[PDB]
């Protein structure tokens, strides 16, 4: 579409104990939900594990990037990762 995609950097923190940032590529028209599922997608986070954490963050994993307060690149959300984990598609 006309109006490009916007950059969002993610921060991982894990129960483990390890922290970690990621940057994805999405549009303010997206969720945390859908959101949530291409970072599984993308490095296989299991969205049950996946704590997402914005300061506009609300419980409603549906709302929108923009109604999290991601409205363009240089965005920066925190998502936390429990202990547990997910299996390799092969």
């Amino acid at each position: 579409m006309p109006t490009q995609d916007i950059r969002l950097w993610v921060s991982v923190e894990d129960a483990q104990m390890h922290t970690v940032t990621i940057w994805l590529t999405v549009r303010p028209d997206m969720t945390v939900a859908s959101l949530k599922d291409m970072v599984f997608l993308d490095y296989g986070f299991p969205p049950v594990l996946q704590q997402w954490v914005i300061g506009q963050r609300l419980a409603r994993d549906q709302e929108t990037l923009h109604s999290h307060g991601v409205r363009q690149n240089g965005d920066s959300a925190y998502l936390y990762l429990l202990s547990a984990r997910n299996t390799s598609l092969n």
